[PDB]
Formats: structure tokens, C-alpha cells, sequence
């Protein structure tokens, strides 16, 4: 009984997180996508919003689910049976980051964390840009599930 | 039926590459250790030293077998109907080094790479230094197992 | 014919820029420098200050020009059918975030951009370390053309 | 005489912080830990709690002492006598950002810095992260002073 | 006249390379690929038959030419009347190899350098990885340009 | 009483190392330079002619002596009752390699490593990219100290 929790904020998810996702998926027998509440930013979905885009675009990955979560990310992986977190990597940079949580969560709760590389296609897309570039009027739908796309267009509208 | 291979040439394997054994070991259901042969370098151990050291080391590993390799890394890992690879990393460089070959054995094969950041009292050690070192009269026996030690004190000697 | 734009805040502009635009200058029918203004977000110099100290600092360039502009660096870019940006990069960290903007860049409007390595010299030298340090009293004159140094310790003043 | 500086907010000092101190004092005829006060930012311990819990850590170490520092760095030290800097360094980051920091530094003021290399024990802890662990029920015991955890525990409540 | 020397082995031209040419070629009025010799080391196709491919490949690019190199390359670029060198960056550490040769030609010759970041899809290939998977087999076939890849086929067998 | 030892290969030394040496001979009571050699390994110059082109260019540092040896560096610096190795850096990749070294080299003797980051000028300098230019006819004598320039034109002749 295998089994991985990827955490982020998701706000939104892009085709870069899907990807991650959907190769969890296919080697863990259970996944867990955790959004993350940080109540010291809004950000510009709800976290039942981001919540209804995941799981609109995982529809495809039966045993894939998704949550929100709060506090240390390892009482929430612990609390769920698991001892595993997933996450992509675009750059030595944010392995370097990623490395010392890593360590510290191991450390602190015997949780391991893997790494993948993300997709070559999407090695420039993250929410953030993705959120600047369409609110000045760039065209990101490629870089983001149809759902989400619309849903993002909205809420600049 | 989850399953990953962890490739090295393992000459010796360290304390480091057994806690990324350990660590694949206890997310995946299988686990495959691939001693990859190079015939454009002998190296100090024979393959069979090699895998001999590395079946000794993880015996309390019951879900862990080693195995000797050869050709692409993507036809020895679907070849046993898996496809996954896991490696450990050090360092940014690791990772930029390590991206490009993930990127490239999931376009050519479909077949994954996960990445675990290193144990930190394992972070500077490395097959080749631990034997340059060891060369030269430095102590190494607390970076590798008991059993390597001693055959490594061997070839020397 | 050909032609670049050299963006950023310029607040103010340093030698590591001046630097950067001279040798855009050199290999480029037209540069224009893209003074770029956040509207929620003051900085030290007003645009008319920014643009008053590139220029005074450029009067040797005769094919460079200074222009302001807001929102998608690219929409500057395309309206002045132009379709290549330069930068300057001092570090690896430099070079991992510009080129996600390149690419981010390339994706929704088919800009071009081309990096500069920086000057040995001015490797060091950013607009924001430098009004940290001027700010409390380190000598940052040799870091400054003329045109910057003695306004920028007005403003502190 | 040789001497250095070792400057932070240290709010708390850490292991890691310690195992550089203890370096830096074994080297350096004197070292003074400089612990810096930013009146925008209060952090969890004020100044001279952080003092004290450092005094108390380094108890050994007699040719160390324990100053607050306030302004530009190079002032601090080239006001006592002294002409070096010394920090502990992590990751690749680490040296970039504190890279630029020296070069400034010895540029402004002729004042030199030396650098050591985390502790492996230690390579993942900071001071913010084990604040934050410790904030959510984290156990950050083993990565800090007996003392410095003590005091920790009674500003959670 | 604007113009730039794009410089390798080209031991087969790829379609990262490619991409990098077309940029090239689109920016300044004149480009030359310098298919660089190394008598030391004998590749996998002749210089000639490099050149070939470029210029079956480059076919569209009517400011472009294709010859082969030999010696310092600040030399090769001077001789034909240029003043700058334009190469592709995949990653960081791509950077800070190129960087300093790019300081290094500067000084010593004036010239200038220009990077151009990769396109995402093609950020993992090089000659060597490709002409390395195409040995044991693997499909590299949506990596090089259609002529390439025959010739290349035509080498293993 | 405090002291240091600066290693290097030297083959030949730069203005990079030469600013180096300076730095470590201004903050330590003694500067040991470490000239080692691989004893199946030429190099350009010969072990008395690197130690020659050092002592000429350090002529003005009293405290500063010029020793060859081989095998481990630790071994080199405990034989003469010292505990630190300083070394300069240029970049994050210089760091990441150093630092394994270093944290070894505490590993195996208790011996510390204090790293300077390079000065601004010299940082593409190396003595191997030096003699590469100098092969190729590349004008390097800025970046050479006097007593190494025209010997090292005369090895190339
Ligand atoms: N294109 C991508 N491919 C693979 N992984 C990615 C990609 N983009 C982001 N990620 C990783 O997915 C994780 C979740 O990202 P998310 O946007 O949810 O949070 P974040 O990166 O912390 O951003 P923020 O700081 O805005 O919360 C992050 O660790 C991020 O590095
Ligand atoms: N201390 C460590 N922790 C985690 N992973 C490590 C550690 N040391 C090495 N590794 C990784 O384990 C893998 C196997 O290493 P191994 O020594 O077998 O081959 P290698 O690193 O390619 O060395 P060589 O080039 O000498 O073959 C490598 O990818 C390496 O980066
Ligand atoms: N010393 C330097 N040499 C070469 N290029 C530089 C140097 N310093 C900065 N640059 C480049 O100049 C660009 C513009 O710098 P500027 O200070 O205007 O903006 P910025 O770096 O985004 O800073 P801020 O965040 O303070 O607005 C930067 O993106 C960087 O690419
Ligand atoms: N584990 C460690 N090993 C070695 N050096 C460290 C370690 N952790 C921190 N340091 C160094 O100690 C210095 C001071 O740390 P400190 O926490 O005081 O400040 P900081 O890292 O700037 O944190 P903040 O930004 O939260 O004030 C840092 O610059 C860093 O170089
Ligand atoms: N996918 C890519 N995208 C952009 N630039 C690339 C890509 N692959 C290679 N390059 C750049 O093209 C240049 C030439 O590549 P080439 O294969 O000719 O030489 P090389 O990388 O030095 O290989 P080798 O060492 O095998 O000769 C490299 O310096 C690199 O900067
Ligand atoms: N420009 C520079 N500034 C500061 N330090 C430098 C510079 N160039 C080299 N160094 C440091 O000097 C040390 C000794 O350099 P040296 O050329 O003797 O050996 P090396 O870098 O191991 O080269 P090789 O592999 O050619 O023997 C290097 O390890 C590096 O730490
Ligand atoms: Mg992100
Ligand atoms: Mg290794
Ligand atoms: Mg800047
Ligand atoms: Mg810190
Ligand atoms: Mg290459
Ligand atoms: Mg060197």
C-alpha cells in the first residue's frame, strides 16, 4: 500500500503541476494532492476553488484525491498513513530550497520527499507567471487545464 | 505492483547510495539495484565484487534485489516490466546533470525519474573521493559498510 | 534595421548598465532602453529622474534611445517592431530566472532574448545593493556614472 | 593580532551558527559575534535575549565576544580595529547572494571575508525554518542549543 | 552591418542547435557557423559532412553560412570582420562555463558574446546524449533535424 | 600563531591566486603556499620553476613561504602544526565541489577550509583556460604576473 501526498498552494494549478501529478499517480498506489491554506495571502482563488480545478483536471487519475491542508506538512502526510511527498523540480535552484525542507522533514518526521523534473514543455510555467502574464493580457491558455483557463478569465474579468 | 531501479556503478557503494536503497525500499513494493558495466573503465571492483557488496549491505532490505547491467538504462528498466528510476542527489549540479538525462529517458521510453536529496552526514561522500582518500591513508570506514571497508582495505593492500 | 530593447527599473541606472548598453549599442542598428514603471510602486527616482540620468550617461551612443513603458515588457517590444530583448546576467540565479521569462516571453509573442554576460568590474553591482549600501554611508561613487552618484545621495539626504 | 566578525540576526542562534563560531575562534586570535539589530523587523527574541542565549553557548570559547551591531557592516567592523568578516555558507545560493556581499564589501571599505562551510549535521537548519517547525509542534530540539530550546518553548506559549 | 559567429562541433548539428541558428539568423545581418576542427578528436562525422547537414538544415536562412574553424576563436571571428559570438544556454551551469569564456574573449579580443536560452522542448538534447541513446538503440528521431538523423543511422550501421 | 595553508597545482600561478595569497597574508600570522603535485602528472612547469614564479610575485609578503608536497593535503597542513586551508571561489559550481572537499577533509584530520570569494577582476582567470588562450596566441599577459608570462610563452615555444 504505497502512497505520496504533492503539496503547493495551486493557485492555480497549471499543466506543469498536472504533470507532476499524473506521474504520482502512475507509481503510488494512492495520491493525495495537499493544497496548502496560507491564511497570510489570499492569493486570487479560493482554496475550495483550487480544490474544484484539481479535481476537475485529475478526473482522469482514480487514485488520485484532493485536499486542503493546514500546519506542518508532515503531521498532514503522517495523519494520512503516508510518509512520502512528491514534488517537481524546475532548476538547481529550487532543488537547492527543496533540499533543506527535505532534510528537515526527514529529520523532524521520518517523511521522505522524491523529486521529479518537470516536463520540458512546461519548464517555464508557474502560477505566478501564469497570473501576471494573463492579467496584462498574454495568452497563457496553453499553459493551463481548460477549466482552470476559463476560470482564470473570470476572475480578471 | 509498484516498482524502481536505482543505477550506479557503485564502486564501492557507500553509506550514502544504501540510504537511497533504503529510502526506495520503503516506498516501492520492488526494487532493483542496476551495477551498470562499463567496459571503458574497469574500476577498482569487479561487478560481481561490486553486486556481492551491495547484496551484503542489504540484507534487511527483503523487497531488494541487484543486479548487473549493461546498454540503456530505459531497456534494462522496462525489461523487467517497471518504469521507474530513482537516484540520489547532492547538489544543484547533480540536479542539472541528472534533469537532462531524466528528460531524456522519458521522451525516448516513457520511463520516470524520482530524485531524493541526499542524508546530510552522507552530503560529501562520493565512490570515487571515499577511495582517493582511502588511497592515501585517509579514514574512511565510517562513510562506507562494514563489509566494503574491509574489501576496499583489501585492493589496497 | 535590426534592433534591441534593454529593459528594467533603472533606479537608478548603474556602470554594470551603461555597460551592458554599450555593447547592445555596438552590435545593434537601434537600442532602446525600457525604463519600466510599477504604478503601485514608487522607487527612489521618478521616470522623468530615471530617463534624465540614462541619457545624460549616453550622449556617446548615438543609436541608443531611452523611453518609459508599463505593463507586458513584449507589447513595448512588437509596437515598436522590435523583436528582441537584451539583458545583462551576472550569476547561474540570474540566468535560471531570466530564462523562464524568455521563454514565458517567447511563448506568447514570439520575442527573441539575447543575454549579455556582465563585466568582470561590475559583477557585484545592482541598482538595489547599491542604494542599501549609499543609504547608510557606504562609498558607492565608483559604482555610479556621474550623472547618478550626487542625485542619488540628494534623495538619501 | 588577527581578528574577525561574525554578524546575523541569530534570533535564535542555531548548532549551525555555533559550529561556525567555534571555527571562526579557533582560528582568529579574536572573533566578535555581531548580532544585528533592523528596528523594521522585530523578530521572536529581542536583542538582548539573543545576546545572552549566544554568550551562554559559547561559554568555551574566551577569545570570542558578543556585541549588537546596527548599520552598514564594514563601519562595525573597521570601528573595532578589525578588517574580516567570517560567515558560514550552506548551498550554492548561499555563496552567490554573500559573494556579491564580500566584493561589495571589500570594494566600499577594503574589508575582507572568509567563508566556511556548513556542518553536514547542519546544512539544513536555519533559523527562521526551525522557528517555523517549532511554531506548528515541530521537535527542533537536536538543532539547537540546550538553552536556546528552552527559551524557545516559552515563547510559543 | 550587424553580424555574429555561432560556434561547435556540430557532431551532429541538433535541433536545439537549430533553433539557436534561426534566432540568430533572424537578429543580426549576417551569421556564420563555425563548424570547429579538433584534429585530437575525430567525431563521429567529418567536418564536411557536418557542414552538410548545417547547410541542408539552414536551408532557409539566406544570411546564414556555414564554414569549418580551427584555432582561437576571437581569431576566426576578427578575421572575417565580426565582432561577436552568439551560443545557446540550456542551463546554470551552462552559464557559468560560458561566462567566463565569454569574459575571457573579451578581454583578450574585444569581442562580444550573446546567449540565447534554449526552447523548452529541446532543453535536454546535445549531440553527445543523442549520438550516445542512437548507439544502444533508442529513438532520437524527433531530436535532429530528418537528414540528420538518416546520416546518422548510416554511421551505426 | 595563526596560520594557513593555500594549495593549488600553480601551473602556472595567476594575479587570481597572487589576490588570493595577499588577502590570507593580511588576516593569518603565516601563509603557507602548498605547491602539489601529481607525480603522474607533468604539468606545464616543473615543480621549482612553479615555486620560483610564486616567490617573485610574492616577494612583498614577509609572512608568506612557497613548500611543495603530495599525497593528502590534511597531511601537509597537520605536519606543520596547522589546522586551516584557505581557498579562493569563483563561482557556485567552485563552491559546490570545495565544499564536499572541505567537509571531507574535516571528516578525515579535523582540519578547517576558510574560503575567499575571488576579486572582482580575475574571477574568469584559471591557470588552465590561461595556457589554453596562450596555446591559441590569445593575449593573457594581464592576467599573469610577470614572473610567469614570458616563461610560460617560452614553454608554448
Ligand atoms: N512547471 C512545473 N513543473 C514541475 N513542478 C513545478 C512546475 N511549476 C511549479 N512546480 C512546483 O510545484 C510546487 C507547487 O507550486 P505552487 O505554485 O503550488 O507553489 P509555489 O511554487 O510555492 O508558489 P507560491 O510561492 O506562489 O506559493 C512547487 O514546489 C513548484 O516548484
Ligand atoms: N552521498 C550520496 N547521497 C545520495 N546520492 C548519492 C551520494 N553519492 C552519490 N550519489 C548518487 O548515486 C548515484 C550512483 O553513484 P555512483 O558512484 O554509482 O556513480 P557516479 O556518481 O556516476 O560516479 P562515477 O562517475 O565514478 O561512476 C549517482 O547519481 C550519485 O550522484
Ligand atoms: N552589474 C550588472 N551587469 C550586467 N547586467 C546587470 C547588472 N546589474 C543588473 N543587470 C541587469 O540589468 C537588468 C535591469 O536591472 P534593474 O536594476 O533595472 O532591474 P532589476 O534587476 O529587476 O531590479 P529591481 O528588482 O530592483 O527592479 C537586470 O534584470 C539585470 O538583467
Ligand atoms: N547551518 C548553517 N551552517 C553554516 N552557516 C549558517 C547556517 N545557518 C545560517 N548560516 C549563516 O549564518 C548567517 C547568519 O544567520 P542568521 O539566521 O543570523 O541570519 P539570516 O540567515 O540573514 O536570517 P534572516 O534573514 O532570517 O535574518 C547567515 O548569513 C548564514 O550565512
Ligand atoms: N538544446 C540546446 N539548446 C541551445 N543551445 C544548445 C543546445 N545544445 C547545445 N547547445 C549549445 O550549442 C553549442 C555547441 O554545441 P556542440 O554539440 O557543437 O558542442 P559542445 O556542447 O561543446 O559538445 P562537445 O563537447 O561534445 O563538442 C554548445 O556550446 C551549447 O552552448
Ligand atoms: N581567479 C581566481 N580567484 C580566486 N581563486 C582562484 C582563482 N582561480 C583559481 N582559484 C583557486 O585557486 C585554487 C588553485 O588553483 P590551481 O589552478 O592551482 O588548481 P586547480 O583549480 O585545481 O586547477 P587544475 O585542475 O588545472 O590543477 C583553485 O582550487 C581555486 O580554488
Ligand atoms: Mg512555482
Ligand atoms: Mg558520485
Ligand atoms: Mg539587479
Ligand atoms: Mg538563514
Ligand atoms: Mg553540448
Ligand atoms: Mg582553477
Amino acid at each position: 500500500m504505497t502512497g505520496a501526498v504533492c503539496p503547493g498552494s495551486f493557485d492555480p494549478v497549471t499543466l506543469g503541476h498536472l504533470d507532476v501529478f499524473e506521474r504520482a499517480a502512475a507509481q503510488f498506489d494512492e495520491v493525495i494532492v495537499a493544497v496548502l491554506i496560507n491564511p497570510n495571502k489570499a492569493g486570487m482563488f479560493t482554496v475550495d476553488e483550487r480544490i474544484e480545478m484539481i479535481r476537475e483536471s485529475t478526473a482522469d487519475l482514480p487514485n488520485l484525491r484532493v485536499e486542503s491542508g493546514q500546519g506542518l506538512l508532515v503531521d498532514f502526510v503522517r495523519e494520512r498513513g503516508l510518509n512520502a511527498i512528491v514534488k517537481g523540480l524546475r532548476t538547481g535552484t529550487d532543488f537547492e530550497y527543496e533540499l533543506q525542507m527535505a532534510q528537515m522533514n526527514k529529520h523532524i518526521a521520518g517523511v521522505d520527499t522524491f523529486f521529479v523534473a518537470t516536463a520540458p514543455a512546461y519548464s517555464f510555467v508557474s502560477s505566478s507567471l501564469a497570473k501576471e502574464v494573463a492579467t496584462y493580457g498574454g495568452d497563457v491558455s496553453a499553459l493551463l487545464p481548460a477549466s482552470v483557463h476559463q476560470r482564470l478569465l473570470g476572475k480578471l474579468r
